DNA sequence: CTAAAAACATTCGTTCACGTGAGTTCCAGTACAAGTCTAGTC
């Protein structure tokens, strides 16, 4: 809904960061164990950016539509993350 | 020549000064993670 508690949450985030709220959100929402291997996943990224680039928003959707009904709720929260190109983890790229 | 007094020798308990080993806990340093880096218009 619209209106409803889990669009104001996504919405209004204070732009507990995005991916806890989506984590949270999706968590009743979604399957429990995920099907997408890191090939799959690497090349939905590449057609996202590939179709960004070429101005093309339905498709970019439909690409989001699968990652979100192949996806768990941890790995929608790791996806946002990267990207957000946020990937926090404690440990430094050195 | 003998007795009394002074001096010396050894032992014992106590206190003080230092040195040295061992066990426990605190802390100052060092390593690392993360954020920031100017402000606006179109």
């Amino acid at each position: 809904p619209r209106d409803g508690k889990d669009a104001l949450k996504l919405l209004n985030y204070r732009t507990g960061d995005f991916a806890m709220i989506a984590y949270f959100v999706l968590k009743p929402r979604c399957l429990q164990k995920g099907s997408l291997t890191i090939q799959q996943v690497n090349d939905l990224l590449d057609s996202i950016a590939s179709n960004n680039s070429a101005k093309r928003k339905d498709l970019i959707k439909k690409s989001l539509l699968q990652l979100i009904t192949q996806s768990s709720a941890l790995e929608q929260k790791w996806l946002i993350r990267m990207i957000i190109k946020d990937l926090k983890l404690g440990v430094s790229q050195q």
